[PDB]
């Protein structure tokens, strides 16, 4: 694991402005996205290969907000004026959310819960996983940008409360997705300072990673046995540049599970007759480009204990199959943090709270990316995730619900109520109370109070556009490693899987081409 320790920036020695002409030639790899898949992965090329890493967004010192713990709400209170590392959205379902647009991906705006994937998730995808080295792979992140958390008195009480609700076994410290409640993994270090996946570029070989800060990838180029061959990508003044892979190197795909299926339909691969009909040129006919995407529930109650509560990360946890749980403590705000509720119309804490959670594992409902524009990258993508539109969605909500009705009847959490009587409306509320305990009710309350857990994936699945390599089917030269790639979450908390993965597919790559 490591230390408490300053955020690492010796990488900026490689960043450049995509302004910069002189980067625009050929490389072995290039990788679109310096995200939490996507900077391990060219770090790891980088060990034997010349590497051009592509980021729309800009470096984390010009944010730095982004670099705390205590500059987590900052980031999410802040207006989107399309340079900050947080992009505003809106889903169809008419639910806020956000993605990152900054060098590091999500990892750099995230709540920072560090856990491995569950380890039955690699049998059940049927890919031939070298197993050993996945976890060489997970001691390789934990080692740069991993801590043990120290003490919190309200991660402690939710831990106390999820025993004495019977969310067995104690786990105790443990990075493992396992049943029962831990003590998990964080990226935020024992002093509150951000570690994140822009640190694993210092893993890089410094004489052969470049980095493209404000580097707009609009466009894979291909073949005229159909290979990409390069990107065209626009800087922050709207200049264009190419870049071209060479010999047996190839482009990957690391936008997220926004971006990636968006330059694949930007690029001509994708639908046929969707993208006919935007008169995009087909390259590669594939149905699912941007086809099963996931957005696992969130569900919550906020309670306003009559005392003072130390405001707390997320680092314990309460696992069960059917649903996944935490609780954050919280300081009152007078501007809300986008996304953190469904809509702007929420009331606004006036003393701190505990925001109080269960997660919807998979999900199985799904929905879909679309363009908003058939040519400029900048405008977001239409997204829609269809929450609880399968049954089992809501079936698992409704239990996740009762569970957290338990944990609000502990001794654990009974010293936070305003009034001592039997019922857990002896709490003060922000918005809406749990319930009646017919399903119907649960059923409402689920429905009617969901939110994003942020733990979207999908829209280039392994088995719909990818083979078992994590290459597009029907086209040499050209992979995808991010969110997009897998339809059920690995865990309750995935970037640790995603880290993992960006060098785990490097070290594939490399050892594919010896
Ligand atoms: C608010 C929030 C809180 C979360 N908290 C946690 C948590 O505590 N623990 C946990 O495990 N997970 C958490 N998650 C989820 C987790 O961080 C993500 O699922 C994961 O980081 C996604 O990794 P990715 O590589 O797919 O995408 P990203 O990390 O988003 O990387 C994609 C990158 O591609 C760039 N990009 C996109 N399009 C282009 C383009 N055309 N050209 C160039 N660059 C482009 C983006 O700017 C970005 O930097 C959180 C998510 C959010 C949003
Ligand atoms: C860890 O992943 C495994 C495999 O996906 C899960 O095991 C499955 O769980 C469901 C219960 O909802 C069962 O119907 C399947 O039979 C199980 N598969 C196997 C291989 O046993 C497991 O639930 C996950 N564990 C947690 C804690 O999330
Ligand atoms: C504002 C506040 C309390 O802070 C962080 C946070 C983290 C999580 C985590 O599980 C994820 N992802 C859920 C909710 C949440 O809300
Ligand atoms: C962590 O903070 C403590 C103060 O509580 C200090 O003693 C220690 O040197 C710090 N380490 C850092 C900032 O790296
Ligand atoms: C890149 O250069 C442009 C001016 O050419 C400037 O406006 C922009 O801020 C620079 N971007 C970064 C990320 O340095
Ligand atoms: C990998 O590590 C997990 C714990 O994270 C462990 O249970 C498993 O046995 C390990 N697998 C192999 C192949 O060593
Ligand atoms: C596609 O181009 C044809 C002309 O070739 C035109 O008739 C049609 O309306 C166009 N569709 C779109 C959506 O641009
Ligand atoms: C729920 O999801 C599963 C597939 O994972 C499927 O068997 C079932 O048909 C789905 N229900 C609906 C309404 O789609």
């Amino acid at each position: 694991l490591a230390n408490t320790s300053a955020h690492d920036f010796s990488y900026l020695k490689f960043v450049y402005n995509a302004t910069d002409t002189s980067l625009e030639g050929s490389y072995d790899y290039i990788v679109i996205g310096g995200g939490t898949s996507g900077c391990p992965l060219a770090a790891t090329l980088s060990e034997k290969y010349k590497v051009l890493l592509l980021e729309r967004g800009t470096i984390a010192t010009e944010y730095p907000n982004t670099l705390t713990a205590d500059g987590f709400a900052y980031n999410l209170q802040q207006q989107d004026d399309g340079k900050t590392p947080v992009e505003r959205f809106v889903s169809e379902d008419g639910i806020d959310n956000v993605r990152a647009r900054i060098l590091g991906g999500t990892t750099i705006i995230n709540a920072g819960v560090y856990a491995r994937a569950n380890i039955s998730f690699y049998s059940q995808t049927g890919i031939e996983w070298d197993l050993d080295l996945v976890n060489k792979t997970y001691e390789w992140v934990e080692d740069a940008i991993v801590v043990k958390p120290n003490n919190q008195s309200w991660q402690s009480v939710i831990g106390e409360g999820f025993l004495e609700a019977g969310i067995l076994p104690d786990n105790g410290f443990s990075l493992d997705h396992e049943a029962g409640t831990r003590l998990t993994g964080s990226t935020f270090d024992n002093n509150g300072t951000r570690h994140a996946a822009d640190e694993l570029l210092n893993k890089g070989d410094p004489n052969n990673l470049l980095v493209a800060v404000q580097a707009s990838v609009e466009k894979i180029l291909f073949s005229s046995n159909l290979s990409a061959i390069g990107v065209i990508y626009t800087d922050s003044d709207g200049n264009s540049h190419q870049a071209f892979v060479r010999g047996n190197g190839e482009v990957i795909v690391s936008a997220g599970t926004i971006g990636t299926p968006q330059l694949l339909l930007l690029s001509g691969v994708g639908p046929e007759s969707y993208l006919s009909s935007l008169n995009i040129t087909v390259v590669q006919p594939n149905p699912y480009v941007g086809q099963f995407v996931y957005d696992n529930p969130r569900n919550f109650i906020n309670i306003l204990p009559p005392n003072p509560i130390e405001a707390s990360v997320v680092t314990v946890l309460g696992i069960r199959s059917d649903y996944y749980q935490v609780s954050a403590s919280v300081l009152p705000f007078s501007t809300p943090l986008f996304s953190l509720f469904p809509t702007t119309s929420y009331p606004l804490p006036n003393s701190t709270f505990a925001h109080i959670v269960s997660q919807v594992p998979g999900p199985l409902s799904h929905g879909s990316v679309t363009l908003n524009s058939s040519s400029d990258v900048r405008i977001a993508p239409n997204i829609k995730f269809n929450y609880y539109s399968n049954s089992t969605d809501l079936a698992n909500c409704v239990s996740g619900m009762k569970k957290l009705g338990d944990l609000l009847r502990t001794k654990a959490l009974e010293p936070y109520k305003a009034r001592d009587v039997l019922g857990i409306d002896g709490f003060n509320y922000l918005g809406v109370p749990l319930p009646q305990t017919d399903d119907a009710s649960f059923e409402t309350f689920c429905l009617d109070n969901v939110a994003s857990y942020w733990h979207y994936h999908g829209g280039s699945l392994v088995g719909k556009v990818l083979d078992d390599s994590f290459r597009v089917m029907g086209i040499k030269a050209l992979r995808v490693v991010d969110a997009s790639t897998f339809p059920y979450e690995p865990n309750s908390h995935p970037q640790g899987f995603y880290l993992m993965l960006g060098r785990y597919v490097g070290l594939q790559i490399l050892q594919e081409r010896s």
